[PDB]
């Protein structure tokens, strides 16, 4: 509707005014001034020019005309271009404000890179990287753009038309101050009328602009894949056929605008008419002298002028709407497991850990894990087996807490999840991920971001935990070599070695495996479990492991069929049952 | 210096010719024309308007006079506001262009989305995704917004200048010529001493910017480790503390242009009043009549200030060179493993491969390979054993040929690969990658990649080889479900499933599979590789297995050590041998 656009401009209007600081506080004073001030020379220069030409037509020494004349070109030279250009006035502010521009750009900059960072996994899970990079570059050069040209060329401009139908009808004559006026009104409604027949075509650009580039954005973040199966055309050639739709639309609405543009040109060319023929007719019968069809002949044109500049702008101002509309859309998005205010922090003491008949459902369609309940005492050790996709990991997900329950009670240490703050909550875990990626950044670093203040003596001999001590010396530069983007550079095993040395640095209260002999050989994780049983000794363990060479000495065993618990116990008592753990361990061993 | 600049301008202007279609080559000559015609009007407007103001200084009949003024308000209405606005004789060319800028920015476009898929791998597992996007999509605008300053607004003002003092010369006085010249000539000597001066500048501006958003794009992109391990902060302010040093080094670059544009004012200033006061010298000392000053006080009015408007633009047409110069790097490189001039389709026939001495390196520091030789009859199965990071992914690697050797020969078939075309060579082999990765896309159409052309009746026939048919077909909408960016969204196996059955549908002359049963349950590992052994009877298969319950029935054995082959041979011949294979198997079987 034409209200909402209201709603917009409040908005973008509430950046200007600096909020903290005096002394910023004042230029945004000043400034102001001298804006006041070119104002009115725009209507001392003109008249200056009558007096210099008068005076000619009735002749005068050559001293007192010299005088006269300097004075003329003085004033040109204060304000040189009209409103929308150079001059010494306008640019000595265009030297005091580029420091107050600096305070708004900042400032919406460390708002778009906070949000996103906030928001919660399910989003982050179906978002288009591509779209979620362009919106926040270009985003934050629209805010500080468009208050540019609607507090310097705009309302200056305006306020000018106003000054002029005051003079020309209490210092000239009066019909002429009449001419003025409608033009102006006819100028406003032919504008009106047509940008809005316009917008059901600028609205069905956008649209097609989004998806006629996200494919692409999208084979160039795979590329492996483009290569192997050897497509590369098939590529290209779709892309082809998306450049052109668009294309045939935007010659629509790059065309509308030109009819916009001539038309307003008339409105005004007539204008021009009326009042010039109207001045000479008075002159000729002896009422206005022809000194004053000077005024009128300059005062005129140097007051018509601004209007048409904007023609050659108005493409930009359109694409600057648009992407500033996109920003405000996301910066009013919100959070989805939020936190209950007034909590306190977590007290941990033991580490217990107990689940209470908890069901879960993801698309709201299916119950994926179902009535689950288990209690894991302190300093003992829990396995999970069973076939893909039972549901393991979600468990293990709903622990740290990313997503929220629909029924039953998580508890640990005595204390409910739904009360505690995360921040405290998350500062006593620590997990090794299915998937190890990597910061674009060097190996020691990487190994440090378990803790950022510890020295090369920590890193060094928490490196011997994992066993890579002995193998990354051998690289060349040691441990300041490269590692590359997401680690792909690297190696197959050695990122998984050095996630589980960031996890092991950190040494969190409880500790928790996904999957940690997934890509070592069959003589490497012997050691490492060796290693971590004197990691362990006082710590609550959840591992998960496929390969059953490493439950063996479980503390305790469950096994998860499609999310619904089927049996539980150690090892030598499942055995003897003679059941599908049994059966599972016969085929796997024989 | 101060040359490259030519080769920099040569090449911008080889893209305002469309070279092809016919029709196209003719709008840009009637384009041209207009630009003519304009140029002129622009010295018939400022003459008519002296005739009004003489007529009017004698006295005539209403009639005359009346038929006089509608002349001078006509004229204007087609000059327009100047050289650089709207019109009628301007604004109809900016409605025969809109087709010609259509068909140089695509061919644009669809040549830096070739060439970024043409560059080898060395490249691409070593660029910042950042960066890359960036330049490809600013790009394709600088290259069309500059070939509309350099041929609209540049070239048209300057040949004003000249056709003013051609007349004044030989039409007035032709003393007042003088004074025009020197005064052009001065503001030129002053813009070229002071661009330099300033570049010390810009320049050290770019390379801080490009390097204030690595850190930046690289942890949006990488998002679950910025959570696991808490941190959320010690990123928000690394920002901050690189938003403040670019700044710092703006205010320099962004003062520099307030001076260059008083400098030039003043310039232009004194010129005024030169020609002022010299005219009105002479008109009374009975030369000239004050007719003539009218003319001399429009002309010069309507011949400097296209000049100042330029400088509210100096910010951006620096940008947009920077972001040119960008663009032309990349397409100026080159690609590393290339093709042999000529050559021919290899002549496949049974599908025999040999290595003969392979001797290569990775970083000229250390031999990664060396000492590789082996063969596979046409018909098994061979596999590879050994301790992670020995270099087994790196034959497999070297086979595809997307990296080169330095010594040796690879010879499959009995043709050498170093000759034969790449594109019909990749046409006979398909590999599962170690890494598996999927299309933001419906699995349906993720499945049938293998081949374009396939149906879905061989597409569900082919999706029961993996064992993955009767696990879709219980999800809701069945095979119409996402799979989110990347494949994340699915599963822990499936992916891996999904993947093999792409290899599968693919069916290729050559079977190669690096890591097939990492994520799977040991109760479906037996079926697939059962499933397997019927589609390999005619086809050569290379695999390799860090358990070796799935090596028992290889054809044959190797053991890789560091790169150096230890011992070859069967199962058994290895066990009675009591080497490092029978000790690892015995530890594995315990
Ligand atoms: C905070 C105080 C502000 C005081 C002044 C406010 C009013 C300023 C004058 C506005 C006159 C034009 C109003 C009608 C157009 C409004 C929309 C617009 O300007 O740009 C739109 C996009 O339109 C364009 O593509 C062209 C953009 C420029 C059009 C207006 C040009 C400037 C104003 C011209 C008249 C004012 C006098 C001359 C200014 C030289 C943005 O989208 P939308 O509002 O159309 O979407 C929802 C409604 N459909
Ligand atoms: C193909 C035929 C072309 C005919 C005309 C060619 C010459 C046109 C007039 C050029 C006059 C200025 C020459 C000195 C500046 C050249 C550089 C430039 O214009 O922009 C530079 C960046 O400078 C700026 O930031 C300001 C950009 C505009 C400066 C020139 C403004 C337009 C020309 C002004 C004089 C012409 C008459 C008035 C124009 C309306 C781009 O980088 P760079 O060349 O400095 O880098 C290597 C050399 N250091
Ligand atoms: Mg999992
Ligand atoms: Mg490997």
């Amino acid at each position: 509707t034409w209200r909402d656009f209201g709603r917009k401009l409040r908005l973008l209007s509430g950046y200007l005014w600096p909020r903290g600081s005096p002394a910023l506080q004042l230029v945004v004073l000043i400034c102001l001034g001298l804006m006041g001030l070119e104002r009115a020379l725009n209507v001392l220069v003109p008249i200056f020019y009558r007096n210099i030409v008068n005076l000619l037509t009735e002749k005068a020494p050559w001293n007192s005309l010299a005088w006269t004349v300097t004075s003329y070109v003085f004033l040109k030279f204060l304000q040189g271009g009209g409103t929308g250009s150079t001059g010494f006035v306008s640019n000595l502010r265009t030297f005091l404000w580029i420091r107050v521009q600096q305070f708004t750009s900042r400032r919406v900059e460390l708002l778009i890179f906070s949000h996103l960072h906030e928001l919660s996994l399910r989003w982050h899970l179906g978002r288009r990287t591509g779209e979620v990079l362009r919106i926040a570059d270009r985003g934050t050069s629209s805010v500080t753009g468009l208050l540019s040209y609607l507090v310097f060329n705009v309302i200056p401009t305006l306020a000018d038309i106003i000054i002029g139908i005051i003079y020309f009808s209490m210092f000239f004559n009066a019909w002429f101050g009449l001419i003025v006026f409608l033009c102006m009104s006819l100028y406003l409604t032919l504008t009106i009328v047509v940008t809005e027949w316009r917008t059901k075509f600028r609205r069905a650009m956008n649209t097609q602009e989004n998806a006629t580039r996200a494919r692409a954005v999208d084979s160039l973040l795979n590329f492996e894949t483009v290569k192997y199966y050897n497509a590369e055309s098939y590529e290209v050639e779709r892309y082809r056929e998306a450049i052109i739709k668009y294309q045939g639309l935007e010659w629509k609405s790059s065309a509308s605008l030109v009819l916009l543009n001539q038309t307003q040109n008339l409105v005004i060319g007539l204008g021009l008419l009326a009042g010039s023929l109207l001045c000479a007719y008075f002159v000729t019968e002896q009422k206005l002298q022809v000194g004053d069809y000077v005024l009128f002949g300059t005062y005129i044109i140097q007051l018509y002028m601004p209007l048409n500049a904007f023609g050659t702008y108005y493409r930009m101002i359109q694409t600057n709407f648009i992407d500033m509309e996109n920003m405000f859309d996301l910066l009013k998005e919100e959070t989805e497991v939020k936190d209950l205010p007034g909590a306190g922090p977590l007290r941990f003491q033991k580490g217990r850990i107990e689940f209470e008949n908890v069901h879960f459902s993801y698309a709201d369609g299916r119950e994926t894990l179902q009535d689950v309940s288990f209690t894991v005492m302190p300093g003992q050790t829990l396995a999970l087996v069973g076939p893909s996709g039972a549901g393991k990991s979600t468990i293990l997900r709903l622990l740290f807490r990313f997503y929220d329950i629909s029924s039953g009670c998580i508890r640990i240490d005595g204390q409910d999840i739904s009360q505690v703050t995360q921040a405290s909550l998350r500062s006593h875990i620590g997990v090794v991920p299915q998937d190890t990626v990597l910061f674009n950044d060097t190996i020691a670093d990487n190994i440090r971001y378990g803790r950022v203040t510890a020295g090369n003596d920590e890193v060094e001999a928490a490196a011997q935990a994992a066993g890579i001590h002995d193998a990354i010396m051998a690289f060349p530069e040691g441990y300041r070599t490269q590692v590359g983007e997401r680690g792909l550079k690297l190696s197959g095993g050695e990122k998984q070695r050095v996630a589980i040395a960031r996890t092991i640095l950190k040494a969190p209260g409880i500790i928790l495996l996904d999957e940690a002999t997934s890509a070592l050989d069959t003589s490497n994780e012997r050691a490492i479990q060796a290693s971590l049983a004197k990691v362990c000794a006082n710590r609550t363990t959840i591992v998960v492991a496929h390969r059953l060479s490493t439950v063996v000495n479980a503390d305790q065993i469950l096994v998860i069929k499609d999310g619904c618990i089927v049996e539980r116990g150690r090892h030598e008592a499942l055995l003897s049952r003679g059941g599908v753990y049994a059966d599972m361990w016969q085929l796997q061993q024989g």
